[PDB]
């Protein structure tokens, strides 16, 4: 669920993701459209077509286990959903702190208007 | 949404919620029944009734804003299913912070079948 994937985002990159992931470029936010601004960008998009492709789970809402093994991310042993759900956010964290020397805070706060570009597929 | 009800249970208590109150007494956690075991438990009880209450929106998945002002949650200014999510969110994680002083680890993983007794209402 997100409360996990928030955890999940503190936990991989250090920062707080309401302040660095809710409002940044084109994806990482709500109503995501048009072109990925830049990778960390682009790891929303990919994360939100991974949920995209669960319509037979509740990727926002479903609650699952998670936990470290020598300082990496491991999905608890749960529902077929669940660990789809898990590994899912746990691509997308990873990918933040993969990105997190591209980031750039000049595009937090991206207006939409000009995300109106026709949407890459998944 | 449950993304920023998790930082502001982490930001108010200083705990991990995936760790201190997700599975806790009969109420923290999936499935609540019976009657709450502590007032940890009853917090938990009491923001499952508030999120009941709101049937005409989507309170663990409509994102909003949160601050503080002199330490203290603040929330932003929403829609009004916004605005009444967060003040659920944000009376459960000051009744959490409250009450750390009766924690107790003994209700952690506690079995939903001794919570086998009649639901207390709402």
């Amino acid at each position: 669920s997100l409360l996990e994937f928030g955890m999940m985002i503190l936990g991989e990159t250090g920062k707080n993701p309401l302040t660095s992931y809710s409002f940044y470029g084109c994806y990482c936010g709500v109503g995501g459209k048009g072109t990925p601004k830049d990778a960390t960008d682009r790891c929303c998009f990919v994360h939100d077509c991974c949920y995209g492709n669960l319509p037979d789970c509740s990727p926002k809402t479903d609650r699952y286990k998670y936990h470290r093994e020598n300082g990496a991310i491991v999905c608890g042993k749960g529902t077929s959903c669940e660990n789809r759900i898990c590994e899912c956010d746990r691509a997308a964290a990873i990918c933040f702190r993969k990105n997190l020397k591209t980031y750039n805070y000049i595009y937090r706060n991206y207006p939409d208007f000009l995300c109106k570009k026709e949407s890459e597929k998944c």
